[PDB]
């Protein structure tokens, strides 16, 4: 089948039309970043994704592993997955506590944090039935661009870089560790990675900024985020920028074993 089959026409569209980046590429792209959150390839079966991992953020939801919030994240974009689908299935006022009421889920927002009272299989039990929801897939599309691609693209962009490789890496880091923010999100990695034109020495330099944070601050465990890590890096080292027939390069650079 075409991988342009795994998005709505919608996000097919908006997609090329904001990123550059055709239905292989993005396809590309999830595969990667799928890898490191859930050991497999099958992106498409994870909306209805929702866990507590432990870390200290509260519930993990999702494609982009959207977080509820906790003392590791005071700042999460879970309330915005959250408000995205209240307002996808036609709130006149869309919110994340609006989002809860409709999803008969006892919580709300507590400062920057959704605070939710029902016990995890409770709430996770609601967000797995969302799996084949229209309005929640589309918000959690709107969601992972507003806030975590539209400033990936934008900082690839404005260093004269286009390729999936770069976007995707910069989108997975952005997911992983905040897009911005403090000195582990994508603005402070890009702050320590200086300002070489050259993308392949660019990716090399930045890899490396990342690869000495991304185990740390619970963010991965360890060897988990160096191996992410790897996997961009080993495409710019091939030299697969485009992720277009790149299928068994994908499956040489996830082939490590999740700890
Ligand atoms: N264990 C993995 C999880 O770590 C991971 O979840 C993501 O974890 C990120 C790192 O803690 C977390 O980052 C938050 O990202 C948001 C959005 O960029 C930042 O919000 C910004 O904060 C600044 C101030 O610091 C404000 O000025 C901005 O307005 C605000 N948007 C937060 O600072 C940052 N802590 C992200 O929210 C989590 N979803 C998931 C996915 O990889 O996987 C787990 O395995
Ligand atoms: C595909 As494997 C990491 O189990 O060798
Ligand atoms: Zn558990
Ligand atoms: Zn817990
Ligand atoms: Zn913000
Ligand atoms: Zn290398
Ligand atoms: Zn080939
Ligand atoms: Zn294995």
């Amino acid at each position: 089948a075409s991988p342009d089959d795994n998005f709505s026409p919608e996000t097919l569209q908006f997609l090329r039309n904001n990123t550059g980046l055709d239905g292989e590429q993005w396809n590309n792209i999830m595969k990667l970043i799928n890898k490191p959150q859930q050991d497999d390839l099958n992106w498409i079966k994870y909306y209805g994704y929702c866990e507590d991992i432990e870390d200290e953020r509260g519930y993990t939801i999702g494609l982009f592993g959207a977080t509820t919030g906790g003392s590791r994240d005071t700042h999460p974009d879970g309330p915005d997955l959250f408000k995205a689908y209240d307002a996808a299935k036609g709130a006149s006022n869309p919110s994340a506590d609006g989002a809860l009421k409709r999803l008969g889920i006892n919580g709300k927002m507590k400062g920057s944090i959704l605070e939710i009272k029902d016990s995890e299989k409770v709430f996770c039990g609601k967000i797995k039935k969302l799996q084949n929801d229209a309005a929640w897939r589309k918000a959690m599309w709107e969601t992972f661009y507003n806030v975590y691609i539209r400033y990936s693209v934008e900082q690839a962009r404005q260093r004269g870089f286009t390729s999936a490789v770069t976007i995707g890496s910069f989108v997975d880091t952005a997911l992983n560790q905040g897009a911005t923010g403090g000195s582990d999100t994508l603005q402070g990695l890009l702050a320590r990675s200086g300002s070489s034109s050259n993308e392949k020495t660019f990716m090399k330099n930045f890899h490396a900024k990342r690869t000495l944070v991304v185990d740390t601050n619970k963010y991965n465990k360890p060897p988990n985020g160096k191996n992410r890590v790897k996997q961009w890096d080993t495409l710019v080292d091939m030299g697969k920028m485009n992720l277009k027939n790149v299928d068994s390069e994908i499956a040489q650079v996830t082939d490590w074993e999740m700890k």
